[PDB]
């Protein structure tokens, strides 16, 4: 509490008035009251200064419990279709959906779903430059997978030594790399200490280098996805592989639904809950291609494995 | 109609999902701008989907 | 602005404390400042107030 002019009266005759939110006073009979300094806010009483809350999507948070054990979860399905797929690498089923290139999709699903966890926890540099070409990399490298793993992609192409598949898919996982490695020299994006958004806690957020760079690594990560849509939807009907190209199609609706939503859940998100949506899609479409490229022949190769041969594969 | 009720009600869950942070942490005009995006998301993805 | 103390210096001795946000003082030598009434903040000059 500070002292107040009692208007006629001397300055012994003083009135008391409590300090505003974020001064205090911590002597008794002050002149005037004593703005906190940086990273700093008064507490309850105006009595001294505490520190700021810093505010961020944390481990320990119920949602982000939520969001990594999804994020887990999806890691344990993953490594259990790469399981599936090396115990039964000489069946049919495994040597008719390129087993390089399913290892290689799965790989990447991997680090799919391992990229969600680098937006939980406080955003530190090196974790907000990994954040959008960590995902952006991960899912050009499953849309070349499975870009160049269905029909009229590959022989559109061909019409040295190594498959034409890994020069497709190192094709069109190295533009989205070298627009990565463009945006994290020129402007790489760092971690900000906002402390505009409110007054008693501080928001930590990464404030990327260049909304240009991040545009384009989204503008290729979709332009490869409508391609694929594309390609798999000329050739939804066909059932080799168990109508492969039709899963295909699943799995790139799944996307574009997904990152669709994410566009006015993002834009409408506010505080610390803004990088749990990220993650949330993230997971999503990763958890959509898994299923659409893998479940179903996860179950005919361990349950009713009669498909599997070379004759119901087709 | 398997695939077309499987996607509709995926629009569903995927939109409503997508909305829970923005639900737990906005208020004022944009909430019930959430609202309504996800009622409309919902209602066309059921229309078109179905029909 | 409102007017704050100087220790050990008489009465028309003052300095020049602005209001805060949420109070206004809209006269000139002003001892204290006026919060705005309920449904009421204040401008950014302090010197009134605006629903
Ligand atoms: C975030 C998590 C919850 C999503 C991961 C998906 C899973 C819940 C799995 C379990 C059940 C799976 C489905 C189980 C059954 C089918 C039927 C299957 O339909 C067929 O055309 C095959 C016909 C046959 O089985 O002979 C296609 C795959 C699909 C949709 C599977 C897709 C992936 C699903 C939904
Ligand atoms: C859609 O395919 C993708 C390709 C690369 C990255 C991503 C995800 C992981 N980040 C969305 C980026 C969202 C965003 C937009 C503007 C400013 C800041 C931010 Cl954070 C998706
Ligand atoms: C989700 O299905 C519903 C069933 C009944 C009502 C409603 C709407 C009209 N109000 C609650 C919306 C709150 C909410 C709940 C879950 C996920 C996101 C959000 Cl934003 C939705
Ligand atoms: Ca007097
Ligand atoms: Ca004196």
């Amino acid at each position: 509490t500070r002292k107040g002019i009692i208007e006629g009266e001397p300055t012994c005759c003083f009135e008391c008035v409590e300090c505003p939110d974020g001064e205090y006073s911590d002597e008794t009979d002050a002149s005037a009251c004593n703005k906190c300094p940086d990273d700093f806010w008064s507490n309850e009483n105006h009595t001294s200064c505490i520190a700021k809350e810093i505010e961020f999507l944390s481990w320990t948070e119920p949602f982000g419990i939520a969001l990594t054990l999804f994020a887990v979860l999806g890691i344990f399905l993953t490594a259990f279709v790469l399981g599936v797929f090396i115990k039964f690498r000489n069946t049919p089923i495994v040597k008719a959906t390129n087993r390089e290139l399913s290892y290689l999709l799965l790989f990447s699903l991997l680090c799919c779903f391992s990229s969600s966890l680098f937006f939980i926890g406080e955003p530190q540099d090196w974790t907000c430059r990994l954040r959008q070409p960590a995902f952006g990399i991960s899912f050009v490298l499953c849309i070349s997978c499975i870009l160049v793993k269905t029909n009229r992609v590959l022989l559109v192409f061909e019409a040295w030594g190594l498959n034409l598949q890994f020069l497709l898919v190192f094709l069109c996982t190295f533009m989205q790399i070298v627009i990565c490695v463009i945006w994290l020299y020129t402007a790489p994006p760092s971690s900000y200490r906002n402390q505009e958004l409110e007054d008693e806690i501080i928001f930590i957020t990464c404030h990327e280098g260049s909304l240009m760079a991040l545009g384009f690594l989204i503008g290729y990560t979709c332009l490869l996805a409508a391609i694929c849509f594309f390609f798999a939807f000329k050739s939804r009907k066909l059932p080799e592989n168990f109508n492969e190209a039709k899963f295909i199609t699943f799995s790139m609706l799944i996307f574009f639904i997904v990152w669709i939503s994410f566009i006015p859940a993002y834009a409408s998100t506010y505080g610390k809950f803004v990088s749990a949506v990220e993650v949330i899609a993230i997971l999503a479409a990763s958890f959509g291609l898994l299923a659409c490229i893998f479940f179903n022949k996860i179950y005919i190769i361990l349950f009713k494995p009669s498909r599997n041969t070379i004759e119901e594969v087709r």
